[PDB]
C-alpha cells in the first residue's frame, strides 16, 4: 500500500525519542480519562495525579512498552496477523488490570493527538485515516481477550 509508507514515514520522526512522545501520549489520556490514573499500581500504591506517574520508573518503563508495540505494529503493517496471538494476550492482561475496552478509544484519540502534535502540517487527513485503520486492527486483536 502507499499508507503503509505513510505510517513508516510518520513513525520515523516520533520513533527515535520514544519517552518524551509516549510521555505527550499518557499525558493527552489522563487530561482526557484521569479515572485511568489508579490502574497504574506499582507496590500497591496509587498515583494521586498525573504529575505522579511521571516520576515513576515502572510507570516510565510502562510508556516504552507501550512505544514498543506500537513500533511492532509500524513494522508488520503490511502483514498483522502474525501479532494477533500477542495481543490478543495483551488485552486479558488489560482485563485483568482492570482496563475497560471502551478506554481503548480514548487511547486511540491519545495516538492521534502525539501524531498530531509532533508532525505538525505533515499529519495529514490520509495519514490520520491511516492511523486510526493500524491502531483499529491492533485493539481488534487485543478486543479478543475480552472473551471474544
Ligand atoms: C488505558 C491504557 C492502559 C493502562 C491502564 C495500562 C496498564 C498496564 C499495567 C498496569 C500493566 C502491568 C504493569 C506494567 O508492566 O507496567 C501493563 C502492562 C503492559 N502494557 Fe499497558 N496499559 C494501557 C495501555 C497499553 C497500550 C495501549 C499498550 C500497547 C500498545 C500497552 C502495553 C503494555 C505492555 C506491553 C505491558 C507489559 C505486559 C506483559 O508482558 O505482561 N499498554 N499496562
Ligand atoms: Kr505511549
Ligand atoms: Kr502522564
Ligand atoms: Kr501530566
Ligand atoms: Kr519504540
Ligand atoms: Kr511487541
Ligand atoms: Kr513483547
Ligand atoms: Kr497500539
Ligand atoms: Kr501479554
Ligand atoms: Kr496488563
Ligand atoms: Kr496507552
Ligand atoms: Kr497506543
Ligand atoms: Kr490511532
Ligand atoms: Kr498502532
Ligand atoms: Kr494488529
Amino acid at each position: 500500500r502507499p499508507e503503509s509508507e505513510l505510517i513508516r514515514q510518520s513513525w520515523r520522526v516520533v520513533s527515535r525519542s520514544p519517552l518524551e512522545h509516549g510521555t505527550v501520549l499518557f499525558a493527552r489520556l489522563f487530561a482526557l480519562e484521569p479515572s485511568l490514573l489508579p490502574l497504574f499500581q506499582y507496590n500497591g500504591r496509587q498515583f494521586s495525579s498525573p504529575e505522579d506517574s511521571l516520576s515513576s520508573p515502572e510507570f516510565l518503563d510502562h510508556i516504552r512498552k507501550v512505544m514498543l508495540v506500537i513500533d511492532a505494529a509500524v513494522t508488520n503493517v503490511e502483514d498483522l496477523s502474525s501479532l494477533e496471538e500477542y495481543l490478543t494476550s495483551l488485552g486479558r492482561k488489560h482485563r485483568a488490570v482492570g482496563v475497560r475496552l471502551s478506554s481503548f478509544s480514548t487511547v486511540g484519540e491519545s495516538l492521534l493527538y502525539m501524531l498530531e502534535k509532533s508532525l505538525g502540517p505533515d499529519f495529514t487527513p490520509a495519514t490520520r485515516t491511516a492511523w486510526s485503520r493500524l491502531y483499529g486492527a491492533v485493539v481488534q486483536a487485543m478486543s479478543r481477550g475480552w472473551d471474544g
